[PDB]
């Protein structure tokens, strides 16, 4: 008593969307550093009759039967999560539970230190992510500020994680938690310092590795594993599995760890789990262990590399002066351009990126960056020569941007109504298409 | 840079565990309450390249452009949903991104009372859910009942809702908000009774009605909209769709409630929306307004009628003496079994259905009943002649539990080691192999 007629019979009106969606997907340069595009493989698992079944608790202390496919499925994946990061079973321990990046950092948080418990992370603004515990004068935007009692470290003028400002403040304030790993930070961490400074106040060192797991995988960039007490990271961004979250945690420094981290996921927080999900996010971590996805992963630094070099060499600056990893961050004030005005632009000429703030800004308002990043493009088979196009594309943008600021005026309002129909950006949005519409494509 | 061979090819030990679990659902007698099977359309779906696009915030008000087509589809789903819950959308919103029907609460209940806020719900062991602040003398097992102090309510020793203990805990209590709706409830809710009881406090009334959402849909069962300031409901359940959760608000009731449940949704408790998942649920809420699966949910409560009357005609007692809508809890004490025992013996018969407490049960340790519902079965196509056949099975199911005890003892250990190799158990297993294998199958 069921309607099996295909999706594009059943519902033409959602399929036609969905097809101009992959059309724009497939025509696009997308620089979203943290995005990818997934395989057929881990698309065949999202689609799978797997996720029909209840199976709330853990492989072997389940609450129901009927679930000895689900345990293996389950158990295949958090083996396969400890090989990839190189970890052993025996030391660290893996949830594959939850949902998502936020819901993984919310879960581990709460697990560590509790309903008000202390926890320090890097400033939105600066290049932490929302759970890192941000919140602002006006409101407590994240939960992770209000469950929990959060302080808030800044990158130095630079752009750099300012160590000795991460001290000052870890003794003043002496909480449980310290967070490392970033959503929009484009050089390496020294976790090294960061867990003697938790050893120094006897705070937990959480590294939340999310957009660099790939290069924590392959060797490429520093190990978190050799100094940190939980690691979390999603699975679907330049690690390029489905939209999941894994929690990480070392048994061996933490005994009874485990057993909180495990309870945090479930019954605290969640109740089933989504099987669909664990099952795609097993047959990546297959790809992952590969020596062909450490010669992708090894491409998305060098596309990077390159991209810095390409942008600097035309005058623009990047955060940091370069990158040591997937993503650049450029700082827009030399042409008096806000980063939401780019971002404009190069939507109008189907480049994805994001605006994104810089050591300078005071607030979140108005951003004086944009940021980049490769694993997208890496993935659609762009390689070194290809950044110089991509770099050339981005200084047309900026500079049309600014003409169309001088013409227009500065506020944002005045400024997109100069966007539509514009000769300069119908030619390099064409430019655009015909160079991203050719490359492949899973 | 990828690889898109086949899931076959890319990954066989993967591939075969779930053809292998695809065998095991094909083969089972499920009566798993809240659980059910998609058709191909929804599948499509959430296996569609949508997922690889990053969308934070909501329609028309997101932090990158490229989310044209994504905000299409996202304003679809929340308007199909309103309309399939007969709700105007100039007095009601509806918020699509929650992932999960756990998530979903924590989120709504963190909108309308904040940290430390004062909530009231049914005890687990009397039928509620999780997520309405179940807590218990060792620890507060869900988060609902430790960043909210939470109070619970019983249903009497028949298993109704008892609302004198409702008002004498509300009136002494206070809190802010009354949760209603529940897990492991045959019965119909009085939500005119409930809304007397809040406006009395001053508290909001919120009604999860996960479990028995296409019947409110299809004006089957009574309507929590015509009291609620706020709904929430599963996809996954007996609506068929995939594994999500819709919030719903009434503007009315309470201006500026919109925006309380959208932050707290995002960027308060969530990232990134699962479009891929939205999609879905835009694909399924099409079919829930349709005469069609109008007619599908009146098969389920036809059938679930017919499964009490023949399991109390076998003289098998169901809490409250029958249901009125898709869920039967059995009371097993006649039999001296618990419900983990019959709960193994259905799971060598490919049966699956879960224990389940009954009003009697002082603690969750040990619980007397099962729980059975037919969403799934009649997803499957057996009509109201085939529960004589279901409850044939069960009733047989039954007395074989009490044969192995009587054989084993009741300690669980001992009872397992019973039923590997029961001639009887074999038979039996083999009966339902046959006629589940039959069935049609989405
Ligand atoms: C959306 C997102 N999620 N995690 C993030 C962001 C970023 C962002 C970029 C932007 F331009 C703005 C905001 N917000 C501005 C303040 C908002 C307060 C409110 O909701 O009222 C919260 C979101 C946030 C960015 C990667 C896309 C970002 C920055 N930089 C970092 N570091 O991490
Ligand atoms: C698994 C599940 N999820 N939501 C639920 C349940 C049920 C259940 C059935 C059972 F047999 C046991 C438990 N628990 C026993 C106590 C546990 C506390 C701890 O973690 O130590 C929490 C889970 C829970 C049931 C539907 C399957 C159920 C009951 N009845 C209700 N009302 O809602
Ligand atoms: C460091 C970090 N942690 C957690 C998350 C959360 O992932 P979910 O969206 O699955 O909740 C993000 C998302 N990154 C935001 C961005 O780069 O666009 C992140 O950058
Ligand atoms: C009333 C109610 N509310 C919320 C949820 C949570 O759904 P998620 O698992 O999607 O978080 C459930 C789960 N019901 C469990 C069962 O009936 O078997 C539920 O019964
Ligand atoms: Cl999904």
């Amino acid at each position: 008593m069921f309607n099996n007629e295909p999706l594009e019979q059943i519902d033409k009106e959602l399929h036609d969307i969905l097809a101009d969606e992959e059309k724009r997907q497939r025509e696009t340069i997308n620089l979203i550093a943290s995005e990818n595009l997934t395989n057929g493989a881990v698309r065949e698992c999202l689609g799978n009759r797997v996720s029909n079944k209840y199976s709330e608790g853990y492989p072997k202390k389940r609450y129901y039967g009927g679930n000895d496919f689900i345990d293996k499925i389950e158990e295949l994946c958090q083996k396969r999560a400890l090989e990839a990061f190189n970890v052993s079973d025996e030391e660290w321990g893996v949830n594959v539970q939850p949902l998502s990046g936020s819901a993984a950092n919310v879960q581990a948080l709460y697990a560590l230190v509790g309903v008000k418990g202390k926890i320090m992370g890097m400033h939105l603004c600066s290049g932490g992510h929302l759970t890192h515990g941000f919140f602002d004068e006006k409101k407590k935007v994240s939960i992770t500020s209000d469950m929990f009692e959060s302080k808030l470290y800044k990158c130095n003028s630079q752009g750099y994680v300012d160590l000795d400002a991460v001290r000052e403040m870890a003794l003043s304030f002496k909480p449980k938690v310290i967070i490392c790993g970033y959503t929009s930070y484009p050089r390496d961490i020294d976790y090294q310092q960061f867990r003697q400074i938790c050893d120094e106040v006897n705070a937990y060192l959480f590294a939340d590795i999310s957009h660099i797991s790939s290069f924590v995988a392959c060797n490429i960039l520093n190990n978190p594993f050799l100094h940190a007490d939980v690691v979390t990271t999603t699975t679907h961004k330049i690690l390029r599995g489905p939209r999941s979250a894994l929690i990480f945690f070392n048994k061996k420094r933490n005994p009874g760890i485990e057993q909180k981290i495990n309870s945090a996921v479930f019954p605290s927080f969640q109740g089933g789990p989504h099987n669909n999900k664990i099952a795609a996010v097993a047959c990546q971590l297959k790809e992952v262990h590969s020596p062909a996805f450490k010669e992708y992963t090894q491409q998305v630094l060098l596309n990077s590399k390159a991209l810095a070099k390409a942008l600097i060499s035309k005058q623009i600056d990047l955060v940091t002066n370069g990158t040591d990893n997937h993503l650049i961050v450029v700082d827009l004030r030399k042409f008096s351009i806000t980063g939401s005005k780019l971002q404009e632009t190069c939507n109008a000429i189907n480049v994805s990126l994001n605006k994104n703030t810089i050591p300078s800004d005071v607030d979140c308002v108005s951003p004086s960056g944009v940021r980049i990043g490769t694993p997208a493009m890496t993935t659609r088979g762009a390689k070194e020569k290809d950044m110089e196009f991509i770099a050339d594309v981005l200084a047309r943008a900026i500079k049309i941007t600014v003409d169309l600021q001088e013409q227009y005026g500065k506020k944002l309002v005045d400024f997109k109504k100069g966007l539509p129909g514009n000769a300069q950006l119908q030619q390099l949005k064409q430019e655009v298409v015909t160079w991203a519409g050719a490359l492949p494509f899973p």
